């Protein structure tokens, strides 16, 4: 299938998950897109040490096993996270240091592994162990202070306690190729893999925000650890802003090497996420798909092979061959938009930006007053309202995020001065439009 | 004074107020914003007429002398709101009709302006009167079954009861002259005065979005009303999306009239709106000033030297007098930006949106990575997060939304690729700018 992101994904081999919230389980909307959406599983707090283990020697599973139950009960695969970790550590666990730190934290990883063993995945064994000061060495932290070889302790003790599963390194902010801490883990795998310590993946969180950007750089550390001898995987991905072309661009770096096996994004909808704030997600608030789900899905099924009009471009109807165009190149608020014989006006011109506006005039945003069938398509101001936001559907269709209709041309009108509306997507040539 | 709101507008003998909600008064952020930017208040609910009558003959005035007195106490004038009303009327009076709720709403005029005689600047005695079905003419409700004189009778009870008060009109709808409502509300008003019917003030709600638009024409509404002789008041703006254009469109629209008394936003901050989910006010939830806060300022102060640049231009240093430059016009998000030599080049082309974001390129935005001095200033995918947002400021700064800092040339520097940085504002000559 080709209509969801987990069937989409594999097309070419490859999943495509989700990090679900055990108390948002009884949310419908929620499961709707959840169940539909993703193939893969992670559990967002669950399965963490303070979940699995309240009190020392005390393991409990309640939690990550609504999680758990709920995955496979959906036809899901699982990713087991976390087992070591600096973080989110049980207060029991916080107040260790030494070997008696080294122990528990061994401890732990065979207590949760054995309750877990032949049904996970993938486990992201070790989580953050590298610093973010900028010079790629350690974080500081109880677990690094017991000895530098926990890490690889973790390791061969997860091996051990349960050996079908997959062994993930995972980490933040080592997607760049240039920063000291992809280097930093870098030189770890390749010392574990040159002495035999056991690490079957690298899992890239990939929490993109304009702190830690996205870089094309990004396929090439890809590539590096995928050389390694180990599989490579997007774990935690959101993009602050959620911008179209950097969700399809880390899509495609990941389809772009062999041993990535495939992506999770760290949440449902923006409200579900733990930074909603940068509506960062694939789906908005009230469980729309937003322009970059469409622009993910897109790059899943190979894209097209005719280059995005960058910058400016006027959008032809089929159906008319007629240009988008608003009346009398118009900049008044409220003007609703009509077909015209297409040509150079900047009327005509409209610029497709990244967070799913179709704007022209460079200020002014296709705009929907309403949500119902028969919606006056018009020109607004742009602030990033859903009824300004658009997905630009393969099919040659234009969706409203808020709305979830497709913009028509009246009556199929076809002859200039026919005006558009919003209506239930029909595959009918008013409602296909063709960039240029 | 012209630091404050009110206090720029009384520059002009006018005034700037809010909506004031009881039940916020006991919160400091929300009265530390309130108490220092306006001058006028209007109670938002509690001098309605379910809450000042709430059976008939019975009076209850504890929450509206609240405000009254909160209000007058931090040297705000009060805009009683509101007499006579299809909406809001308690249980007892929805049900009545003829001539008994004739009396009663004669009776609830007498009873409330008589409280408050002598203490109210303005009284919307009638509000929402006219339809909004194209044709024009008078809202169906029990009060205008009891008699179309109905308004007429309660504005003759309203000079009686209170002879120093202004009596308003209000109504919602009723800003674009082209409405047939708006023609329905200026022959009443015409006929009013021509006939000697007691009425000094037409109220424009001024409710702005895509359902009803700002119009340019606004202002020529606003001069024809006034005219008519009666003095005009913009009553409950708010403007979905919050635009910095049409915010200062509609300030200078009351600046252009003589009769405009002044302007009052409904709420204080974005999520005390009545309408929060489009974030249609000057203050954000956090307090923080919002792009069309200043830009209404700089229109109440007077504005700009010169006519600022109506999308696309160079931003240069006063003390450096080079332009903010975009590295070699890279496109990679996360480039901190730059001064450099002034000159026609894309990577030198800035465009102030209404949303207050800086956008080049037509698709990147002007970003701020943290909210401390220091914090790097760069381009990133514009999506509209208040670090992309700012403030022009009449002093030459360029205030971040979200941080509260200026755009600043890192140590003063003046020569080609000084760094620019956020850092608190300093009235330095490296934290001025010139839009030319
Ligand atoms: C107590 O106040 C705040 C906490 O400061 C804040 O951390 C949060 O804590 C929640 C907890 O939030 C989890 C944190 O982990 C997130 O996932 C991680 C993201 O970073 C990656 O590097 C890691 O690998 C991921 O595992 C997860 O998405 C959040 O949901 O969840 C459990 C709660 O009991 C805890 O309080 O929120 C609280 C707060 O709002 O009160
Ligand atoms: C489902 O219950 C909802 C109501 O439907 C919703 O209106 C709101 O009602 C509150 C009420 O809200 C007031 C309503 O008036 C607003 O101001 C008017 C806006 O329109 C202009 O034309 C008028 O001139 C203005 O006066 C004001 O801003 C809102 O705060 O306040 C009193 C409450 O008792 C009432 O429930 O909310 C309820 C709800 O959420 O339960
Ligand atoms: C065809 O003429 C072109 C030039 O080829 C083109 O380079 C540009 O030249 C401008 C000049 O552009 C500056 C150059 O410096 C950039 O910033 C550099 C960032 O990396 C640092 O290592 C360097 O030291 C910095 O200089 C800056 O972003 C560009 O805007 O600016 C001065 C102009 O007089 C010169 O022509 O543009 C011309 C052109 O189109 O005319
Ligand atoms: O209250 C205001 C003060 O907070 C403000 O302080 C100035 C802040 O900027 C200082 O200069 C910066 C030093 O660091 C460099 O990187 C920056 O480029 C410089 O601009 C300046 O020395 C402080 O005085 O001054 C104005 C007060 O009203
Ligand atoms: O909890 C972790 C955060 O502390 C971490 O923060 C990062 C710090 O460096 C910045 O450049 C990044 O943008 C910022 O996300 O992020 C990962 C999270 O798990
Ligand atoms: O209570 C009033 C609302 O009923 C009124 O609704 C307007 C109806 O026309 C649409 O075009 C507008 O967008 C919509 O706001 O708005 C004013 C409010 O006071
Ligand atoms: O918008 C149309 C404009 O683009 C065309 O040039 O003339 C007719 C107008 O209606
Ligand atoms: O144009 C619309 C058409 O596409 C739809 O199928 O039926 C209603 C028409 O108004």
């Amino acid at each position: 299938a080709e209509s969801t992101l987990g069937a989409a994904a594999a097309q070419s081999g490859r999943y495509f998950g989700t990090a679900i919230a055990s108390g948002k389980l009884g949310d419908s909307a929620y499961t709707t897109i959840a169940s539909r959406e993703f193939n893969m599983v992670t559990a967002e707090n669950e399965m963490k040490i303070d979940a699995t283990e309240p009190q020392r020697g005390q393991f409990n599973f309640s939690a990550g096993d609504r999680v758990y139950n709920w995955a496979v009960q959906n036809g899901k695969q699982v990713r087991g996270h976390t087992l070591a970790w600096h973080s989110q550590q049980p207060g029991w666990m916080q107040s260790l240091s030494g070997s008696t730190l080294r122990q528990a934290m061994i401890d732990h990883i065979n207590g949760v592994m054995g309750h877990y063993k032949g049904k996970i995945a993938q486990w992201d064994v070790v989580n953050e162990a590298f610093s973010d000061d900028g010079s790629g060495g350690r974080r500081d932290s109880n677990l690094q202070r017991t000895g530098n070889d926990w890490i690889e302790v973790a390791f061969r003790t997860a091996r051990a306690a349960d050996p079908a599963a997959k062994l993930c390194y995972n980490d933040y902010n080592i997607e760049n190729w240039t920063w000291a801490k992809t280097q930093g883990v870098y030189n770890m795998v390749r010392d574990f893999k040159q002495r035999g310590v056991p690490i079957d993946c690298v899992g890239f969180q990939s929490h993109f925000n304009s702190g830690s950007p996205y870089n094309s750089n990004f396929r090439t550390t890809l590539q590096n650890f995928a050389a390694l001898g180990v599989d490579v995987a997007i774990t935690e991905l959101d993009i602050q802003g959620a911008s179209s072309s950097t969700y399809a661009a880390v899509t495609n770096d990941c389809l772009a090497v062999s041993r990535c096996l495939g992506i999770t994004v760290w949440g449902v909808r923006d409200t579900d996420s733990w930074r909603s704030g940068d509506t960062p997600l694939l789906f908005n608030g009230d469980g729309s798909k937003k322009a970059a789900y469409t622009a993910v899905l897109n790059a899943l099924n190979g894209g097209s092979s005719t280059p995005p009009p960058s910058g400016g471009g006027q959008i032809k109807g089929v159906g008319s061959g007629r240009c988008l165009d608003v009346p009398n190149a118009s900049t008044t608020d409220g003007t609703q938009v009509q077909l015209y014989d297409c040509h150079s006006a900047t009327n005509q011109q409209w610029t497709y930006t990244d967070a799913g506006e179709l704007r022209v005039y460079g200020d002014k945003c296709l705009d929907a007053a309403g949500t119902g069938n028969g919606t006056k398509v018009q020109i607004y101001s742009c602030w990033g309202g859903d009824n300004q936001k658009w997905r630009l559907n393969s099919d040659g269709s234009i969706v409203g995020v808020q709305s979830g209709l497709c913009l028509d041309a009246v009556g199929g009108g076809t002859a200039n001065g026919t005006l558009i509306q919003l209506y239930s997507c029909s595959n009918g040539s008013n409602q296909r439009w063709t960039r240029t």
